[PDB]
DNA sequence: TTTTTTTTTTTTT
């Protein structure tokens, strides 16, 4: 007979140390629940202990015992003699806190024994179940252990821990020489002037009009990225395919259209320049593309924690577009469906510290106004995005909107929320031929 | 006592078609291992033939049964009269792939049920490690559960494979279209890329609203797979009696008008299709039909197993629908007879390993939503049909909805799970007056 | 024969108590009376008790032994063997007003039983009183019962107590030669002219759009509090990591740039005055951050209640923000939910006697509109939200919607809602560079 | 466990 194991010495030493010292009970609050005791007695007797806690009661023998006695739970936990002699084993409570310790080890360690129990059952009785099942089953007792095991700290954390934690920081950033742009770097020098590259934990967001090359300056950023760095970065392309756009990441590269690539064509001169490009990014293994239209969060976070755990981390996420994704529980809402969707992907690039750039489509009322520069009052899902994403950025093209006007070929990118950063306006030059955004050595004019 | 979960059949079907068809051995071997059969003698036999297919050596039974005693393992599984009765218990090497699968499912449980016994050990014997510890051994344990399957074709993987994959489909897709078929056909080529055919022993859920030719669907489904096939098909119209259905299926295959046909209004030329479609349909003499109502999942299994035997199993089976059967132990709670006929199904269609279609119904608050798309939450008691059902379909079509759509005579069919293929949505081309599904022929839109 | 309930324990403990520790008897005087004891010789020593106390003769064993042998109540008491034991059973009267609660409810109990029992006796002998009388004399007994149980307030106040703890308010008040902010001080010479400033058990909320400095604006009024006040100080970042909230407030005090302190471009005149900022506060070492996501308002609750305990009170309580907070029981209903976590707030800063900041995000309807200053009506779900708080203050910068705005650097605190104060729009300084907010140096201008 | 009426507040376009 396999006994599970406890320590029901030092049940009754919390529970002492309880009735001699209340102030310590959040001490014993923070480690242990009422289910943690091994005995359904001691269970209720914590269960009394916090209700009386609650009330503002102080928490001792006789009143204890009463308020049981009140319940018809007094003969139930042993009587008052039970909690006369449980009060009298404990001689301090100056220590209950390595009590309340191995009390929420062995709780923690039946947890883990029962949850590994109804897996063998689960096993050796399929009931129906197939392999997926029975292997979903399993990962999500496993994530509950994992979730329920992870909950330590999760508090108030004081100035002078927070205080070392960011001049740790700090000093790290100061003794690497890396001659600024902090961030991922977006390979192009004037955006570094202002965004620093695509700093980790981060939720950048392109949002654009449709026919805009939002999905073409986002892939730009993503071979850059990719040309820079060799951190493994992650792209989901639910709206267009992969096999389209990697000819568009052969074309900024070539700096020439498709058009020949679409088609059936050979012209290798610059398609044998071509030939052989895909070569470089045939070394480099750091760039995981699936586009799989119709996304929950739940299966990117799985993806995304796959990844990382394999390669070590995430270089850059890459998500188009936000408007595509589906959650099943807020799809009646479709703006609570986008703030869930915005808040899984900040705590997923919190988690894994790793940028993350999303696809935004915008209002019609835009062109609407006089002014048609995209502002932050512009997205459509308005109020949602604009209060989870951390760096939001516009492309303007006066070249769409007005065929007659001096901003051809230049790509202008509102940076129009930024919390650590100063907004405002980034001159590009956008190859609308080439599908290649490129940086503005032109005149750069003055943002009034 | 516990015996662990395992398959001595499906190895047995493994071994014997591997001593008959060693073409089908790059097969079986993709799915299992040496260590994945329960029966150590079963996992020295794999082993024997795998060294022989390495070596070059043909895997028959003689050549088995010698290689077996050369290195004194003849004994050890059995000897050559068992080897034989292995090769002779098998009768055809065309369903290896099923057998291996069930083999490897079993080995996957019972990993799962010894890394659960480990887990279990380590609770009740910490032997030093602390909850740290015990915290990184199971998240180890887990990681490889999840590392013996992890996606693999499902895997997105870095740059390099799915780009000599894409290049490679461009530069063959460039003026070729080169269709692989891939998959048993159903009438439609489009679907048959995604579903690969008609699964046997999968749970096939077809769901639209009323009015949408879900009915109309399955039984062009139907008449594609008897024309397609010789195994005889088993239809259950509880909703509408069969004359009618009789006549919906004329209709689609003669390809003339419903209500020409429904008030007898036709010509000489309707009558020859008439009568060209009634000698295909003697020909073929392979359709049952049972419209009787509130019929109990134990009549139609008994049913099921009757018509099997006297026609050696069969083709498909279709009902029409989930909601019309009945229970009389679980009248009470409609929730628990429909998972419970849900399960039964799923029972009887591993069973007798025949694909099952039965119609379902939605729920009225997909209407309320801005996208009547369907979704898997629109089911009626969509919890228990979701995990049971292996491939899950809906019909939509935007011209119901909509009088200006420009989708008219155009059904969108949406998978929205399938265990073993991609989801999405696949379009076809309805003819209301002819009630026929045929497929798409107009511009192929790249879905997002 | 069912027994009154009692509790012979708490009385002995009550007893024991008051001959060890006198001081608390007028606690037992409030709660408790001789007739509450179950047992006539304990209403006799607590009446022997009340005459020494009103005689001025201290309440030990001694005296009250004398007394009762005086008066021939010794022997009808138990004895002086008694009483000592009495004495001695009582290891602490700390807990000895929980026990007086007790024996008091114990004896509303009893007198409710005695009551059921007279008017069982009367219903049983109506003894010419008609069934009006009957009903009279029963609900006069229960009136007698509501009375004398709850003369503990529980109900409407008299006007003359209001009064006088209005008028000590208003002495205490006048006694205190501040003359300034009789709230926590916000660090703005005019902000606190009409705030003056942040008073204990107030609500406020700070609106902005995103990027607007809002929690900018909040994290300054925490320094300002934290140079002002030694109190300990409470931050919610749900928003942010606190190592960037830690590198904001460093940005803001130490007056150096953001960007060269993100990007580590600091010189040796910007780390010394970074090293003198971090020598100030780990002086201080009264702010207490955290940054977990998902929060609901029991946590929040429980973490104040621990840290007020621990350093003696909190000052102030900041959340970033109310939308982040989540409640499992209203989640269905978003605005029920806020609704909800607002009531709770309210009631803890009440319940704790501190000024909480929460802020809050503002629809874009206003921005709709000619006027973008903002108004109550464009808070998300303002409906429970004005209501709750007790000063709301807007955010406005002309300068971000408008670009030729000549009040650039200056940003418009609008006090919407001041329940002891008027409306209106106060003008602040705002270095973007720096991330600072200060008092406006300009000239004044009139508020029409 | 399921859907169904019905009111109410919020946000979106
Ligand atoms: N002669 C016809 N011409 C055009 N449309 C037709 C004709 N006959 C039937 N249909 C359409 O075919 C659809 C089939 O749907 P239906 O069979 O009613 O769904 P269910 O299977 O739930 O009964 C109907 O919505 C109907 O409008
Ligand atoms: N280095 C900088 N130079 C100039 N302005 C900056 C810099 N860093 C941040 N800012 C400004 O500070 C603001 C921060 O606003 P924030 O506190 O995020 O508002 P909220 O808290 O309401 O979202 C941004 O709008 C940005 O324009
Ligand atoms: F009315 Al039907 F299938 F014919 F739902
Ligand atoms: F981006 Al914020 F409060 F910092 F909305
Ligand atoms: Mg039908
Ligand atoms: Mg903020």
């Amino acid at each position: 007979l396999k006994v599970p194991p406890h320590s029901i010495e030092a049940e009754q030493s919390v529970l002492g140390g309880l009735m001699l010292d209340n102030e310590r009970w959040d001490d014993v609050a923070e480690r242990v629940v009422a289910d943690d005791f091994y005995t359904r007695p001691h269970r209720h007797i914590f269960t009394e202990m916090a209700r009386l806690q609650e009330s503002g009661s102080p928490i001792d023998l006789i009143t204890l015992a009463e308020s049981l006695e009140r319940q018809g739970q007094l003969d139930s936990v042993g009587g008052f003699a039970y909690l006369a002699e449980l009060s009298k084993n404990t001689p301090s409570a100056a220590n209950i806190s390595a009590y309340a310790d191995i009390v929420r080890e062995r709780a923690v360690v039946r947890e883990m024994i029962s949850v590994a129990n109804e897996i063998a059952e689960a096993g050796f009785d399929p009931q129906g179940r197939t392999s997926e099942d029975l292997l979903d089953l399993a990962e999500s007792r496993v994530f509950k252990i994992a979730e329920s095991r992870a909950n330590k700290d999760e508090g108030p954390k004081n100035i002078a821990d927070v205080l070392d934690a960011t001049v740790a920081r700090i000093e790290q950033l100061f003794q690497q020489p890396h001659d600024g742009v902090t961030g991922v770097n977006t390979g192009y020098d004037d955006l570094n002037k202002k965004t620093a590259g695509l700093q980790p934990s981060d939720l950048i967001i392109v949002a654009a009009r449709p026919s805009m090359g939002k999905t073409t300056f986002a892939m730009n950023l993503v071979e850059n990225a990719a040309m820079l760095q060799d951190k493994p970065v992650l792209i989901f392309s639910l709206e267009m395919p992969s096999e389209q756009i990697m000819m568009r990441s052969l074309a900024s590269l070539s700096r020439v259209d498709q058009t020949k690539i679409r088609t059936g064509q050979l012209d290798d001169e610059d398609w044998a320049r071509i030939s052989g490009t895909m070569g470089i990014l045939l070394e480099k293994r750091n760039i995981y593309i699936d586009d799989s239209s119709g996304l929950t969060p739940t299966e990117v976070r799985s993806r995304a924690r796959r990844i990382a755990r394999e390669h070590g981390g995430i270089g850059l996420i890459m998500i188009d577009y936000l408007q595509l994704m589906r959650v099943p529980a807020l799809s009646d809402n479709r703006t609570l469906e986008i703030a869930e969707i915005s808040r899984s992907l900040k705590a997923l690039a919190k988690e894994l510290n790793v940028p993350v750039v999303a696809l935004s489509q915008l209002n019609r009322s835009l062109e609407q106004r006089a002014d048609k520069r995209p502002v932050n009052s512009d997205l459509r899902e308005s109020g949602s995005i604009e209060q989870d994403a951390d760096l939001i950025m516009f492309i303007y093209r006066d070249e769409v909107y007005h065929e007659n006007s001096d901003l051809k070929g230049i790509a202008e990118i509102i940076i129009g929320k930024q919390r650590n950063g100063p907004i405002g306006t980034v001159r590009l030059t956008f190859n609308g031929q080439w599908s290649r955004f490129d940086n503005y050595a032109g005149p750069q004019y003055d943002d009034e």
